[PDB]
């Protein structure tokens, strides 16, 4: 059975991502079986609150992670920003073993017209993949995966990546 704990900045979508894919609070708890290469997996999904109120309790959570992951929204750049000034070195900080998963959350929003206007008055744009992945890359991140609770995209894909890194990392 594997740990994983969700973090980021708030409304990213992390609630959503547990929720969606299992199927209204600050912090909860999840627990799933999942298959996963053809074997079922017990996997508990700690969902945290992202806001700066916390690091008062949050970090209480990551005793015996086995994966996080740590989450922005592509049409958040500012989240994006956060990965590298304060989740980073925070997951770091508690558990400097742990393996990361880089999420890109609310994927379907690239092409979103209102969200796409209100980023582009302060001249920001969603983040490009690219940018994404070279930053999993600076991090040793185990990889970034895009997704959307919304529309399901690469939900499944998200937690069998999590499991499969916490199953190798536990072991
Ligand atoms: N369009 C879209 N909206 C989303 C998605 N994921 C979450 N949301 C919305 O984004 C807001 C923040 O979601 P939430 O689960 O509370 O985020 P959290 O604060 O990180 O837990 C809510 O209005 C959700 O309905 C997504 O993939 N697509
Ligand atoms: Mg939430």
């Amino acid at each position: 059975g594997v740990k994983c704990v969700l973090v980021g900045d708030g409304a990213v979508g992390k609630t959503s991502l547990v929720v969606s894919y299992t199927t209204p609070t600050a912090f909860d708890n999840f627990s799933a079986v999942v298959s996963v290469d053809g074997r079922p997996v017990r996997l508990q999904l700690c969902d945290t609150a992202g806001q700066d109120e916390f690091d008062k309790l949050r970090p209480l959570c990551y005793t015996n992670t086995d994966i996080f992951l740590l989450c922005f929204s592509v049409v958040s750049p500012s989240s994006f920003q956060n990965v590298s000034e304060k989740w980073v070195p925070e997951i770091r900080c508690h558990c400097p073993k742990a393996p990361i998963i880089l999420v890109g959350t609310q994927s379907d929003l690239r092409e979103d017209v209102k969200v796409l206007i209100e980023l582009d008055k302060c001249k920001e744009k969603p983040v490009p993949e690219e940018a994404a992945k070279l930053l999993a890359e600076e991090i040793k991140a185990a990889s970034y995966i895009e997704c959307s609770a919304l529309t399901q995209k690469n939900l499944k894909e998200v937690f069998d990546a999590a499991i499969v890194a916490g199953i190798q990392y536990s072991d």
